[PDB]
RNA sequence: ACUGAAACUGUAGUAGAACCAAUCGGGGUCGUCAAUA
């Protein structure tokens, strides 16, 4: 049992932590037709000047480097390819 | 690539003003009673 966050000494922050049995590792399906990406957490990326950034082409470049592939935007018009929001 | 810290929802405010538990009443006084055979 630990107190976390702001004003944790007062009426705030008391949490119980419990540990579970070691989970199975993620097992994503490798598909060569498309890559789908879901941000489960806020993604912080450096721009190429190492400022933080909001340019998705940098994430495109990052992924295709990290996976050693090449990526292209989904070209249909009745569908959306990208659905990001900025976070500070 | 590392939980901010510290901070009293307190301070002032009369559940009170108004309203008669009251109005009227001599502690008094006279004729029967009963239904049959």
């Amino acid at each position: 049992t630990i107190r976390i966050g702001q004003s944790k000494k007062d009426q705030y922050g008391k949490i119980e932590v419990t540990s579970g049995n070691s989970a199975d590792l993620p097992k994503p399906t490798g598909n060569n037709k498309t890559l789908s990406i879901w941000f489960l957490s806020d993604i912080l990326l450096r721009g190429d000047r190492l400022n933080f950034n909001a340019t998705p082409d940098d994430l495109k470049k990052y992924l295709e480097n990290a996976l050693d592939i090449k990526l292209k935007e989904r070209s249909d018009n009745d569908l959306i390819c990208i659905a990001l929001r900025s976070q500070r």
